[PDB]
């Protein structure tokens, strides 16, 4: 039986800017680094950056909607978004759903998100206003 | 600050087979589905499957090392991996370069993994068998 997400690994084209982005800009904790990767944590999340020459710096129009959302409190959301904006981090989508969301790109074009709100909050909102074809289990 | 992974969203090309894979084959909990997506949980993980006409079924030699690992206990690991193998689930990696792991593909080629152990345990193992150039902070 699977008990949760064990780790998220992102392939990166250049290790130093990716470490700078996740540790310094995004505030994650750097636990270890080696010639071809790094381990960081963000709350319970174990993040691995893996240096991969096959990673392309990918424009957002050229990747699908797969994306990785990090939790932040409502109270901290606006100043964190402003930090990303000051750093010139590109946005790939505007928020049109429930709960604050800021959609931003990492240095290689990985699609990231800041989101406020849990699955339970989303399901409650959906029960009141179900999406087209929605069924609950 | 950021406090963990709020959700993982995977773009899928065919919603029903992807729901079946995550719910039936992997045992995740299905909470809701709609014409364009589904919400599942795996322990604390909120997984969203999002129907995306841009998603391509991608062979593993065509994608980078970005991947998603799910936690499983030492007692359950081998039989779950063997069940995936017997069910014909495609693989993408054999060499255990980061501990006890089984590397397998979802229907669209998303790179998945079963892994036994925490970040703390992986750091302890790496102290004895470090990756090249490894530094610990
Ligand atoms: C794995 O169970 C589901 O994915 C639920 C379901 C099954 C079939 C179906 O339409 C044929 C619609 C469904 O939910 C909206
Ligand atoms: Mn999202
Ligand atoms: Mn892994």
């Amino acid at each position: 039986m699977l008990s949760g997400l064990n780790h998220l690994t992102l392939a990166v084209s250049q290790l130093a800017p990716s470490v700078a982005f996740y540790q310094q800009l995004l505030g994650m904790t750097l636990h270890a680094r080696w010639d071809s990767g790094a381990y960081l944590s963000c709350g319970d999340l174990w993040l691995c950056l893996s240096l991969d020459p096959q990673r392309r710096v990918t424009p957002p129009e050229e990747s699908d909607y797969t994306h990785y959302a990090f939790s932040i409190s409502e109270a901290d959301f606006a100043s964190f978004a402003a930090r990303l904006e000051a750093a010139g981090v590109a946005v790939w989508k505007l928020n049109r759903s429930e709960g604050a969301s800021h959609y931003f790109l990492d240095p290689d074009g990985h699609k990231l998100e800041l989101h406020v709100g849990s699955l339970a909050q989303r399901l409650a909102a959906c029960r009141e206003q179900p999406y087209k074809g929605m069924v609950f289990f």
